[PDB]
């Protein structure tokens, strides 16, 4: 049931869906010694079949609104994940995740594809306020939520487990109302 | 059966089937209050509903995904404490919790707190505990200022209740045993 948000003439998020498992395992393998430095999960990664179900798990959440998984294509080629890891209809908020293949970075990539997606749920109004919580020492994710102009609202102490520590996490919120 | 002790009239039971009929009752009388502060009450219904949602927590308490704690006064079901959410990985949970009424102003909801946050910094499988609340509910801001919380952040129009968006003050509380 395929669903496209553009975002230019060489990029687009896809909804992900089951076909396209075996390419987003074999990135996330490919990527995984790059990404443990600034994720946890990476590690748990085993095999395509462990990866499937959770991406089936984010399908049925994707379809009744209560998050969402998009895939980055780059000239038809599979170049990262955006995410609202979690979606709270009534509030109209929705937390943001995401990662890129690493020689896809420093294209503004995400921040196009990030730009397009809040734009477009903004529009459709169910979503208003859009939040990202990144570690306090992940340089690059700091700089996409300042760039896309989040303001940070706080800081949480030891918020996040990550490779034998617990780190400082700042909250950034975004609000738009396409009145 | 587990039981948290917090004091000689003050114990804190997992919710289990068993509570269902009082914990459905205590929720009726107290609906309107209720809704003063929270958004979920008036989705309220039947019995079999609540019945429905206390199974669901009793899975997640199991699982440790959450927990859910009945109050009880002098063996009076008055409240819930329970833990919303745990981030299992980070070691965090966040609270939520509600008094009937009429067993406010006697430091109940402190003192089961003030237990079970450090009954589970005993067991040492949360150390972060955190409470999200309404800039503007002043009850709940207390509770967390009382016992020990520092204030992270404000999120800014992060709960809609009532017809309007609030900014809701973001609460941490760190205790490694
Ligand atoms: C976080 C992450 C997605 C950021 O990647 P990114 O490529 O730096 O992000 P953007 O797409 O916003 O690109 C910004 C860069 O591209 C440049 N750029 C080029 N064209 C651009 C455009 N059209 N718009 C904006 N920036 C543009 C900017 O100058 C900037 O360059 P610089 O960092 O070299 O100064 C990436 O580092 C990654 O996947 N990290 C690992 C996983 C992780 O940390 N995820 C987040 C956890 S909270
Ligand atoms: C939030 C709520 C649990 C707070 O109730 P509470 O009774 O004020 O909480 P406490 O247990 O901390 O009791 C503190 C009060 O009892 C008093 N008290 C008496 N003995 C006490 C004791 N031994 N120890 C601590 N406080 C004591 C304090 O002086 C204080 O009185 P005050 O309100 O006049 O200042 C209650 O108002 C409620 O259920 N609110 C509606 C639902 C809601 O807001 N939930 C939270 C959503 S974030």
């Amino acid at each position: 049931m395929v669903e496209i948000i553009p975002v230019s003439t060489t990029l687009e998020l896809r909804a992900a869906d089951e076909s396209h498992v075996p390419a987003l395992h074999q990135l996330v393998l490919k990527n995984k010694a790059w990404l443990q430095q600034s994720l946890d999960w990476p590690q748990y990664v085993t095999s395509q079949e462990e990866t499937r179900k959770h991406v089936q798990g984010n399908i049925l959440l994707h379809q009744r609104g209560y998050a969402k998984m998009y895939l980055i294509f780059c000239q038809n080629e599979m170049a990262g994940v955006l995410s609202f890891n979690a979606i709270e209809p009534i509030n109209k908020a929705a937390y943001i995740g995401y990662w890129l293949d690493e020689s896809f970075q420093g294209q503004g990539i995400m921040s196009q594809s990030l730009q397009a997606l809040m734009t477009h749920y903004a529009r459709r109004g169910d979503i208003r306020r859009f939040v990202i919580k990144c570690r306090v020492d992940n340089q690059a994710s700091n700089a996409v939520a300042r760039r896309n102009h989040f303001t940070l609202e706080g800081c949480m102490k030891q918020a996040e487990y990550l490779n034998g520590d617990y780190h400082d996490v700042n909250m950034y919120a975004r609000i738009i109302d396409a009145d």
